[PDB]
This record gives structure tokens, sequence and C-alpha cells, in this order.
């Protein structure tokens, strides 16, 4: 439509947009978070089966041969290297990156509100989170579902016990569940209030610590609201061992599905040996929360210049 | 080891303090902050400049597309004010493909804002009350880029181009900004950036850098609106490269159809937030003030 020079949101929103960025920082001022900026670009990335980093090259230092490095898709490595440090609870509102196409709901580069917090477990997360999402939503207070519940409730199947067979009613389980709650639970929440779903499988535990209670569930949840994924925050594995193993788990199922390897980040793994203070942490899409408050149809109408225009 | 971040944990409290003294800065002056991309489809053609490329998947119908790392944020800011966004700041992300080094980083966080309506002098007496305020420093001195020459080196730079710069760098910036920050203005046409030349000495650009304890801290201009002269430039830009054996880039197309439409009077200019906070802590390279320099990150 508008000449490609344009920006994609309109100055209205941008104005509304820095106010919304002003009160999240209030939020979290106002309970004492301390504010910090890592890396947009690392020596090292994520093994995580779902994400494409994005690549570069870098002329390195004196007279090497170059390196690559990768951008950045979520800060969550670099904020856990400085919890080891002693930083205590921190946000960080940063640009992120992850090589996918846009979409309504997805630019390759986005802002994530990502924050941890010491002492802190993953409901009492979840409460805070929920507390942001009432203030610049002006939403009412979430609901809380269980993985397993919301399976049940919306396909009557249990996720945690259902057969393969089932299930088909692909031959990896984590992918035909996430296929299931794709297209079989997210339609159908969050649709009056934010819906929180947690206790993930625990083949899904990404860096989230495994239940004490349940063997069989991982210390995640995912925050929904009005068909929009907003956040993802776990209740952090702290063992350094079982997170190595876990990233070793990630490559050789990237490797039977096809997919490039990605080294182990060591300056992750060797923080997590010195000791990460026991604490929970989220991630949030600021452009997503930006534009259910603002009323906008796309994220682009809420980022300046979204990746088609810039 | 290298797990360990490059700053101390008090000092990324104290840098927190002056990200937050900046906005307010702003907030007080009516300035609104903007995000604009890290990524875009072109690039800048300014000769100094080597931007870290990546690769973009792109629709999925595609083959992909080319993208390239932001050096500064001023081409999408400068299609903000076209659009009619007022005077605007941002701190963003800036990157560079260049060699980690006491007083650089590849990326970088850069302040930069611009201001409609204002004449160089008046941007340059806000970036001077801005350093005062951060640093607790005096009050700047400014200097002619003709004056610096005339007394440091006793010469006439208007009339007497990599040698000036050479000149400048060991005959000028080691006795500039040591008991107060020192702008230096008016730079040859021939170093006019995107900086308009000046109509009453064609000889001089309407540009200015700012320098203290050292350190280059910023660059402004009173802002070339004309898209036919900006247009010229990126393509003398890029023969130049050429002539250099350096890449020719693409020119930012949506930069000159924003400047065809019509870009408000105004002046712009960039500082490094991370130089200017390495001042401010008293820090002794860039990496003490930076969670994790490149050779950590
Ligand atoms: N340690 C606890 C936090 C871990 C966070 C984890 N690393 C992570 O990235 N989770 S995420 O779900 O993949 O991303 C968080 C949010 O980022 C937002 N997101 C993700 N990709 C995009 C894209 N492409 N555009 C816009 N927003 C996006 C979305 O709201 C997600 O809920
Ligand atoms: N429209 C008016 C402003 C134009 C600014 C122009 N695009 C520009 O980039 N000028 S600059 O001098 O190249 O950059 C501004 C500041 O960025 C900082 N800078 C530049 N490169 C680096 C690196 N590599 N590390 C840290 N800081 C850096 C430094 O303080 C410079 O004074």
């Amino acid at each position: 439509e508008t000449a490609s020079w344009q920006p994609s949101a309109s100055i209205p929103n941008l104005l509304k947009r820095a106010a919304i960025m002003a009160e999240i920082r209030r939020f979290f001022a106002d309970r004492g978070v301390l504010e910090v900026e890592t890396p947009c670009m690392s020596q090292a990335t994520v093994t995580d089966i779902h994400l494409v980093p994005f690549e570069t090259r870098f002329v390195g230092p004196g007279h090497s041969q170059g390196m690559n490095l990768w951008l950045m898709t979520s800060p969550e490595y670099h904020m856990k290297r400085l919890l080891v440090a002693g930083c205590g609870p921190v946000f960080q509102l940063c640009r992120s990156f992850r090589n996918e196409e846009m979409g309504r709901y997805h630019n390759p580069e986005f802002t994530m509100l990502e924050w941890y917090r010491p002492h802190y477990d993953m409901y009492r997360l979840m409460n805070e989170v929920d507390d942001l999402l009432q203030q610049v939503l002006d939403c009412p207070a979430a609901e809380s579902l269980s993985y397993q519940q919301a399976f049940l409730r919306y396909l009557e199947i249990d996720p945690l016990s259902a057969d393969k067979t089932q299930l088909r009613e692909e031959e990896d389980r984590d992918t035909l569940l996430q296929l299931l709650f794709t297209f079989g639970v997210e339609p159908n929440i969050g649709k009056e209030k934010p819906t929180f779903v947690y206790h993930f499988p625990a083949s899904q535990a990404s860096l989230a610590q495994i239940s004490t209670e349940d063997h069989r569930v991982a210390e995640r949840f995912e925050v929904y609201y009005k068909g929009i994924e907003l956040a993802n925050g776990f209740h952090e594995l702290t063992d350094a061992r079982e997170q190595q193993q876990r990233f070793e788990q990630d490559n050789r199922k990237r490797a039977a599905r096809g997919l490039p390897q990605h080294p182990i980040d060591q300056n992750l793994i060797e923080a997590l040996k010195v000791g990460m203070p026991d604490c929970s942490g989220v991630a949030l899409g600021v452009d997503r929360l930006v534009m259910l408050a603002l009323g906008a149809e796309t994220l682009a109408e809420v980022i300046a210049f979204s990746v088609d225009r810039a």
C-alpha cells in the first residue's frame, strides 16, 4: 500500500510504543530489578532444535582468518552468565534475531523483554508476569492451566501417557504433541483473559528444571492471549551436567532430522559449573504485547520498519 | 575465566543509571525515543565503513536475501523524520565489522538523535549540555576545523584528503579536549558525509565532531535534505570504493525516496554511549563497561 520508504508503524503508534517501553522500565525499577545489555552477536549459538540463527562473518582479532558470529535468538545464555557473576535480579529490553520469515506476528528481528529472578519459583514468576500483563494491557488476571489439563479439556487426551497411535488418532512423540498443541489447544485458549500453560512434558524442558513432584513434567510455562503466544519462562536448570547433556541431545535430534548441529556454548556451561543461584526467568515478545496493547492488526504496525521495508 | 563478563557488576549497575539519566534528559526536552532496524536490505556507501553481512531466508517462496547490520540508525531515522516523527533519539546497538580495540567493539551502543529546525550550533549546545550532565565536566570549547589547524599546526586546511585525516589524527586530536570537551566544526566540504555543504563558505560542510580526554565521542551534521545531491554523493562513494579495490554497496533507495518527499530542515548527531560511560566511570577500556566484549561474547 504505502510507498516503501514509509515506516510500517504510524507516528502515533511509535509514541504509544515508547510510552509502553517506559512503563515496563518503571515496573521493574519499582521492583528493584536492574536493567542490563548483553551481546547481539556471539561466537556461540543455541542448540534448541526449533531455531535458525542468523550467521555473519567478523574480521576477528589481529591477523586471524576471521570468525563466524551468530546473532542472538534470546539473551538467555549471557544473562545466566551474569547471574553466576552475581548481577542479581535483572531484566533486558533487547533486539533479538531469528532467521524466519516475516508474518502477521513475526519479524526476523524483534524486541524481547527477558528477566531473571533469583529465589523465585515458577509460580512466583508467573504471578509477576500476570501483574505486568494486567498493567500494560489492562486485562483481567490470568488463568493458569497445566499442559496435561489443557490437552484433556480440548483434546480429551492425556499427553503424559497417551500412546503414539492414540496421538495420531511422524515417529517423534514431541513433534506429535506440538502438532496437537498448535492446532488443537492454542486456538482455544486465552480468549477472555491470558492463559498460562505450565508444566510442559519433560522432553520439552528446554533449560527448565524437571518437576520434583512429577518427573514427567518440567517447570516451564508459556503465556497465550487473544491467539498470540506472549512469553515463555522456566524455573531454571542450574545443573551444568544435565544442561550439557540436553544440548548434546539437541544436536542428536538435529542430526537425525538433517539439521545442522551447533557448537555447545562452553561459556554457559563453565558458568553453570561455577554456580548459578536458583532462579526463575522468562522472555516476553515486546512487539506482540505492544500490538495487543495498541489494538494493532499486525506486528509491522508497531515496528518502525518491518523487514520488508528495512 | 572466559565465562565471566568483561564489565564488573558495579560498572553495569552504574551504566544502567547513566542510561536512565540519558532518557530523562531527552524526556525533559520532549524528544521521542524510537527503535529502528538493526538489519537492512541496503547499507552505507561511506568509504571508511565495513558492514556485517547476513543471509535472510525471507519469504518461504523466495531464494532469500542478503541483509546488512546497521552501522548507525541514521537512514531509518531520517525516513521517520520525513514521515513526521518530530525530534527523536534512539539508544540502539550499532554494528561495524572492525577489530575489537581499547576504544572499539564490533557492536556498541549509539545515542543518535535529530532536531528539526536546529542549526548545527544549537544542536552542539544540546550535546554540550548532555556531556556536562553525564560527565560533570566543564562546558565545551568550539574550534572550527580551519581554526584548529591554523593554531595547532599553523596551516590553512581550506587553502593548502587522506593526508588531512592523518594530520588531524596526529597533529590535532592529541592536543584537544584536555580540560573540557572540544567540538571541531566546519570540516572540509570533501568530508561532508551526509551534511549540507555550507552556503556561506563552499569549502566547508556543516559537520562537527566532539572530543574529550582523547576520545572521539560524537559526530553530527546540519542534515543534507536534497535527494539528488545525496544520491550523487553515494555514487561518488562507490566510485571511490571501486578505485580503492573495496566492494561497491547498494544504495538505500528508501532513504532517497523519503528525501524526495521532503525531510524537514534538521540537525542530527550520533554519540558513542560506551565511550561516554567509560569516561563517566573512569574505566580504562570499552570492555570494562560492556557486559561481554566480543572476545567473550
Ligand atoms: N530462561 C527462561 C526464558 C527462556 C526464553 C527462551 N530462550 C525463548 O526464546 N523463548 S521463546 O518462546 O522462543 O521466545 C520468547 C518470545 O519471543 C517472542 N518471539 C519469538 N519469535 C518471534 C518473532 N520472530 N517475532 C516476534 N516475536 C517473537 C514470542 O512472544 C515468544 O513468546
Ligand atoms: N546524521 C548525523 C549523525 C551521523 C553519524 C554517522 N552515521 C556516524 O556513524 N558517525 S561516527 O563517527 O562513525 O559514529 C559516531 C560515534 O560512534 C562511536 N563508535 C563508532 N564506532 C565505534 C566502535 N567500533 N565502537 C565503539 N564506538 C564506536 C564513536 O563514539 C563515534 O563518534
